This record gives C-alpha cells, structure tokens and sequence, in this order.
C-alpha cells in the first residue's frame, strides 16, 4: 500500500483525456495516501488496491498499461464508457484478476493472448466494443472462467477448441461477430453450461448434435447463420430450455417428438428454415409465448394441444404446408397479439370463438382457403391494427359491427368472392393507411362517405364491377397519398377529375381498362412525385398536355395505349430522364416524332404501333434495338 500503486492509479487518471463528470477530480483533492478513500478505488485489508469501480462515468481516452502494476487488484470494471485505444498486453501479468471488464466502449485491436496468463480470472467481460482479429486459443488456460462474454465484435475466424476444456462456463456469448468455421460437437464438454449464444454470425457445418449433454441450458440462440443439418432427437432431455432460437439457417429434418418433454421452454424461434414432417404434440404443457416456426416445409393440420398454453402472445406458423382448419380451440388463448397463419392450405370458415381474442393486434390469415363470411364477432377485437385475409375463398356481406374498430389501420380484403356495393360504413375506419378491395365482385358506384379517411396511403379498388364516376370530394380528402391509386379494370365513367392534382406525393396512379371519356386534366401537373402513370385502355380523347407532363418528370413507367389520343408527341418527353418504358400504341397520334426520344439513355422499351406518323424515323438511342412490331404500323415512315 505505498508509492508504486499510487503511482500507477495516477498514471492511469493521465492519459484519460476528457472526464466531464468530474470523477478522477475526486481523487486529487482527498490526497495521496488516501487513495483507498477515492470515487470508485476500494483497497483491502493490508491497504492494496483490489477495485477499481468506474461504471457510466463517461470517461474518454486510452486504457493505461500502468494497471499492470497494480498487483493485488482483482476486478476492474469500466462498464459503459468512452474507453478507446486497445487492450494492452501488460495486464495478463496481473494474477490476481478475478473478474475483469470492459463493456461498452471503443476498444479496438484484436484480443491479446497474453489474457491466458490470469490465472485467476473467474470472468472476461469484453463485448460492445471494436474488437477484431481472430479468438486467441490462450483463453483456454484460463479454467476458473464461467461467464466468457465477448459477443458484439468484429471477431473472426473459427472458435478455437481450447474454449471447449473450460468445464466452469456457466455463460457464454460469442454473437453478433464475423465469426466462421462450425459449432464443433465439443461443446458437449461444457456440461456446466447455462447460456449459449451464437446468433448473428458466419456458422456452418451441421448442427451440434451434442448440445443434448449439457442438461443445465436455458438459453440457446444460434439465430442468422448458415449452420445446417437436424435438430437431434432426445431434445427432452434438456428440461431447462426456456429460449431456443434457431431461425434463419438451413436447418432441414422435423422437429423433435421429445421436445414434448422440455416443460420450461417459453421461445421457440425455428423459422426461416427448411424444416419438414408434421408439428409435434406437447406444446399444451409448456407455457410458452412466442412460437415462431414460419417459412419452413412444415405438413399436417395445426395440432389441438398447441391451443392450451394461455400464455402465448405469438403465434406464426405462415408459409407453410399446413392443412385442416383454424378450430375455434383458438378461442382459449386470449393473452394472443399476433397470430400469422398466412399463406397455408388451411380450409374451413372463420371462427366466431375469434372475438374472445380482445389484445390481439395483428390477424394475418391471406393467401389461404378460408370460406365462408367474416364473422360479426370480429367487431371484439378492439385492439386490432392490421387485418389481412386476401387470396382466400371468403365472400358475402362485410359485417356492419366491424366497422367499430377504431383502431384498424390496414385493411387487405382483397383477390376473394366479396360481392355488393362497397359500404359507406367504411367511412367508420378514420384510421386506415391501407385499403385493399381489389380483386372482387364489388358493384355500384363508387361512395363519396370515403372522403372521411384523410390518412390512405394506399388506394386499391382495381378489378372489380366498378360503376358510376370517381367522386372529386373523395379524391380531394387525399390530398397527400404518398403511394398507391389503382381504379384499373372497372366500368368507371365520367372524366377524370380535376381533384386528382390536388393529390401530390402519390407515386403510382393506374385508372385504365376504364370508360373514361373526358381528355387529360392539366390539373395534375401538380404531381411530381410520381413514377407510374396507367391511363390506358380507356376512351380518352385529344392533345396530349406538354404543359401536364412538363411537370411530371420522374415518371418510370406511361402506359396511354388504346385510347383516341390525337395530337403530335409532346417534346417534354426529352427532358425526362427517369423515363424507361412508354407506350403510345393503338391512337390517332399525327405528330411526326420527337429528335428527342431518340438520344435517351435510361429509355429501354417504346412501343408507338397502330398510329398516323411521318418523318424520319431517329437513329441513336433505343431505336439501335428497337423492334419492328412496335413501329408497325405507322403508315409512312422513311428511315
Ligand atoms: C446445474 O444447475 C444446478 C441448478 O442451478 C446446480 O445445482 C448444479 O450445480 C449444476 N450442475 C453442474 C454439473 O454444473
Ligand atoms: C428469452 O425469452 C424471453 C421471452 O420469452 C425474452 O424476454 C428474452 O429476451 C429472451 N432471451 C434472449 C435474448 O435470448
Ligand atoms: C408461465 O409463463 C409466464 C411467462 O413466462 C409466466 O408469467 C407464468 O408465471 C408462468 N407459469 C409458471 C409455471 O410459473
Ligand atoms: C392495378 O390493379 C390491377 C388489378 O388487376 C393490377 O393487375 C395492375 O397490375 C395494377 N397496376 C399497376 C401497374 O400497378
Ligand atoms: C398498357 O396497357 C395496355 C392496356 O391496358 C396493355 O395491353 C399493355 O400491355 C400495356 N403496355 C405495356 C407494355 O405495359
Ligand atoms: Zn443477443
Ligand atoms: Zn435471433
Ligand atoms: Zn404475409
Ligand atoms: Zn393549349
């Protein structure tokens, strides 16, 4: 307790270069012999300094190779600082390390071996930083080590196998690192494992079948690698699993029978992969809360028991080969907030046992075969925010009640049998962003009551029995739509609206295979912000309004074809340079081409056909391989 160790504590406070709390300030005004008296210093009983304690203290600067002085110290915590530099190679020299940290900083460099020399270090904290260069075998010396924590990294290269000889590891987290090379089977010989994570790095080979030896697991995340192979049978044995995640890997073979065993699991994450055979029983006696086994080759019906822990708030099993039918069992588990049984072959109608579900916020069921209606009882689910039932076999009246839901924010019923005239109660939904109808038997004209929902961002009502004209009021309530408008493929009538320049920021915009009659509004030379305009298929006449397109400029895509268009081809189509497919064909077009269309870069597909064109036909550009078919037939044309 004399010169030496102040001298090292005080080298230590030099070489920190900014402390804006004020904590080392502490340490200059007690004095020198009363070091053991400092913020964060603690000393023994002979007066030797054995901790050093300066956690969130927002110290900036390099760590000091001076603590290699200071022998008798035996943890030194720098938990969430500003530490950067590197790990200097001196500090293995102390001996009397127990537990050692440094979490939360700026540490660069690789992980020196010399770490292997603390013969009495208990726990190597050293994750959160910028740690490179590969995982030192040296660590494999160091057997008193439980908690080995050094995930949040640029590690790289493969684990070295002397990790697997440390028997007291307790925890163990390499994640989030650049990390290669398999999971060696010897990870069976850390039997006094508790926590194993591996998640978020570059991991091959088969799976670890062993990892049914260390019974004492409770945490295993292996999630985002490339480790395939089967989950082992005899999973059973590990009754202390409570997470267990393994999504994003190619992971093949069924899940494990004797996973019924495992009564302490809560989280099962197996998606992503491309794991077969029919879902296991035993899910009703473990309590779980997130069951996430989508996107795999999973068959079979969805297994009754699944429907007994009432404690389970995610259930995904989408993407799947799943048969039979959502039984009204899934009325019992009403702590549920996100169900997604989406793009399956399930059959069968809703249940009305759905309306028992009260928290439940996300209802995704498309791409299925879901007959029948959409139950009344569907009006329960207070809570709801995304509803999507599209592609199924649904049909008949939408129920009134379920337009009591406030809260709803995206709707997607469409591609079903829905038929009748689109209800003014949709009027009850203020809160919608998402509004699909498309793909329906929906008939009549279409509502102005729609002008209530001022928060649409996405507008599709295409392919339907559409009739009557589009409602100005309604399309002036979007004033700033910043995706989606789709009213293709319907019997509308009437002229285009002057309101639809009132919507700015909407980026695709598609009103053909219509009975539109009136010629183009310049009214929508406001729009700027859109990249596909689809007015064909319709009964369109006149000019074509240079002075609308003049400010349209970012337009990809323009489909004006089959109408009764008359009138040259405005020359504002050279100065779009966003331009890559235009089509023009089937019109009454006299112009004699644009020397601007030629010399057009990002332009790729034009198609002109059945018009009344003469001049020169242009030479550099897109007509280098262009096609004949989309020229013919222009009557005249020389070139
Ligand atoms: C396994 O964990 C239990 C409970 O924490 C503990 O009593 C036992 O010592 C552990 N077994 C081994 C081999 O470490
Ligand atoms: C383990 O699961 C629980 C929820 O079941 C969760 O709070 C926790 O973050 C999970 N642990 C990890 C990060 O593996
Ligand atoms: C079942 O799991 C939930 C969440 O982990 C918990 O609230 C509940 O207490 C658990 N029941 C048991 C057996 O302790
Ligand atoms: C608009 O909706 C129709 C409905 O059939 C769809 O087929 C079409 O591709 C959509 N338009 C565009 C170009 O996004
Ligand atoms: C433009 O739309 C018309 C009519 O709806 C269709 O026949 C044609 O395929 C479309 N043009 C292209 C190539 O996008
Ligand atoms: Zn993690
Ligand atoms: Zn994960
Ligand atoms: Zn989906
Ligand atoms: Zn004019």
């Amino acid at each position: 307790s004399f010169e030496p160790e102040i001298e090292a504590l005080k080298s230590f406070k030099n070489g920190i270069s900014n402390d804006p709390l004020g904590v080392l300030s502490d340490w200059t005004i007690i004095g020198s012999l009363r070091h053991c008296n400092w913020t964060g210093i603690t000393c023994d009983s002979t007066g030797h300094v054995v901790s050093v304690s300066l956690l969130e203290k927002q110290l900036e600067g390099v760590l000091s190779p001076a603590i290699a002085n200071l022998t008798y110290l035996q943890v030194l915590d720098l938990t969430s600082n500003s530490f950067t530099g590197k790990i200097p190679a001196e500090i293995g020299k102390l001996t009397e390390l127990q537990s050692l940290v440094l979490t939360e900083n700026l540490l660069e460099g690789d992980i020196p071996a010399e770490i292997g020399n603390c013969s009495s270090l208990v726990q190597l904290e050293l994750y959160d930083n910028q740690l490179t260069g590969k995982i030192p075998a040296e660590l494999g010396n160091l057997v008193q080590l439980q908690a080995l924590r050094i995930y949040k990294n640029k590690l790289t290269s493969s684990i070295p196998s002397s990790l697997f000889r440390l028997t007291q590891l307790t925890h163990l987290g390499l994640s989030e690192n650049h990390l290669v090379g398999p999971i060696s089977e010897e990870i069976g010989f850390l039997e006094s494992l508790e926590v194993l994570t591996l998640h978020s790095n570059n991991f091959t080979g088969e799976f670890p079948q062993s990892i049914t030896n260390l019974r004492n697991l409770t945490v295993l995340t292996v999630g985002f690698n490339n480790i395939s192979g089967e989950l082992p049978a005899d999973l059973g044995l590990l009754t202390n699993l409570r997470n267990l995640s393994a999504h994003d890997n190619l992971l093949t073979g069924p899940i494990p029978s004797s996973i019924s065993n495992c009564t302490g699991l809560k989280l099962l994450d197996l998606s992503h992969n491309q794991m077969t055979g029919e879902i296991p029983r035993g899910f009703g006696r473990m309590n779980l809360t997130f069951i996430s086994i989508g996107r795999n080759h999973f068959t079979g019906e969805i297994p009754d028991d699944i429907f007994n822990c009432s404690n389970l708030e995610t259930l995904s099993v989408a993407d799947n080969n799943l048969t039979g039918t959502l039984k009204p069992l899934i009325g019992k588990l009403q702590k549920l907030r996100i169900l997604q049984v989406s793009y399956n072959s399930l059959t069968g109608p809703i249940p009305r046992e759905i309306g028992n579900l009260k928290d439940l916020n996300i209802l995704y069921l498309h791409s299925n075969g879901f007959t029948g209606r959409i139950p009344r009882e569907m009006s329960n689910l207070t809570l709801l925010q995304g509803l999507r039932m599209y592609s199924n076999d649904l049909e008949g009246p939408i129920p009134e009640e379920m337009f009591d839901m406030k809260l709803l924010s995206v709707l997607d019923l469409s591609n079903n049998k829905f038929s009748g005239q689109i209800p003014a109660l949709f009027s009850k939904l203020e809160s919608l962003t998402y509004l699909s109808l498309q793909g329906n038997k929906f008939n009549g004209s279409i509502p102005a009551s729609l002008k209530s929902l001022s928060l649409l961002n996405t507008f599709d009502i295409s392919d339907n029995l559409l009739t009557g004209t589009i409602p100005g009021e309604l399309l002036a309530s979007l004033k700033n739509m910043q995706l989606y408008l789709n009213f293709s493929n319907n019997l509308l009538t009437g002229t285009i609206p002057k309101e639809l320049g009132k919507l700015e920021m909407v980026q695709e915009i598609d009103l053909s295979n219509n009975l539109f009659s009136g010629s183009i509004p310049r009214s929508l030379q406001a729009c700027k912000n859109v990249f596909t305009l689809d007015f064909s298929q319709n009964n369109l006449s006149g000019h074509i309004p240079d002075e609308v397109f003049q400010g349209m400029d970012m337009i990809i895509s323009l489909n004006l074809s089959r109408n009764s268009f008359s009138g040259e081809i405005p020359q504002s189509f050279g100065n779009m340079t966003h331009l890559v497919s235009l089509d023009l064909s089937s019109n009454n077009l006299t112009g004699e081409i644009p020397e601007s269309l030629a010399n057009l870069s990002t332009l790729k597909h034009l198609k002109l056909a059945s018009n009344n064109l003469k001049g020169h036909v242009p030479e550099s550009g897109v007509f280098k391989n262009i096609n004949a078919s989309d020229l013919m037939g222009n009557t005249d044309l020389c070139g």
